[PDB]
């Protein structure tokens, strides 16, 4: 029952879609997890995600995302606790107690957890159940994300709050139209020096000439 480190070094991550074993995690190309400081593979970032059921909330991750060490995505909805029932205790799941035999299942799904494309998640951020995070967002280290995150928003804190957006509203609108994460690798390679800059207007010109 020993705990092992899946990462040889702080300075090497692992591409998520190449290493996950949980079929209820879906991950896009190139997105990676850098998990040296917490040891476990990315599968264990998806807490309480049942691997053997097709009717539970899934964890969906876009392309070109960066996930920091010990980030977690809380799955399984309410985990069998209803705070609007008289007790939050999950009687239905403790079936070794005769007194609990007529208990009722409190479990509720929350909806899928959806991480967009080009999302940078800092170390030990924690995403609550059912949350949607827009394309281009930045989730600060240790952010406790209780609400959906707008595209290109930088959020931080516990609870997480908007700090600022990465670009202006008009610039964001341009990026959401052109969706560079959908480009094939030949087109992406040609755009690479522009993508490694802030020149959204130039990328727009590039896109129009594809």
């Amino acid at each position: 029952h020993h705990m092992k480190n899946f990462f040889e070094s702080p300075f090497k991550g692992k591409i998520i879609k190449d290493h996950i074993q949980n079929p209820n995690i879906i991950a896009g190309k190139y997105s990676y997890y850098s998990g040296y400081y917490h040891g476990h593979s990315f599968d264990d970032c998806a807490r309480y995600l049942l691997p053997d059921r097709n009717d539970v909330d899934k964890l969906i991750i876009g392309s070109y995302c960066s996930v920091g060490t010990g980030a977690s995505f809380i799955m399984a909805g309410n985990q069998g606790h209803r705070y609007d029932w008289i007790s939050s205790f999950p009687f239905f799941y403790m079936n070794e107690v005769e007194a609990f035999e007529n208990s009722i299942d409190a479990f509720k799904n929350a909806g899928d957890t959806i991480i967009g494309n080009d999302v940078w998640i800092g170390g030990e951020a924690m995403i609550m159940p059912g949350i949607k995070i827009g394309d281009g967002a930045v989730i600060g280290s240790r952010a406790l994300v209780t609400k959906d995150v707008e595209p290109y928003a930088i959020v931080g804190g516990n609870p997480a709050k908007l700090i600022k957006k990465r670009f202006s509203e008009n610039q964001i609108a341009i990026l959401l139209e052109i969706k560079w994460w959908e480009w094939n690798e030949e087109v992406l390679a040609d755009a690479m020096p522009i993508l490694c800059s802030g020149n959204i207007d130039l990328l727009y010109k590039f896109y129009k000439n594809i």
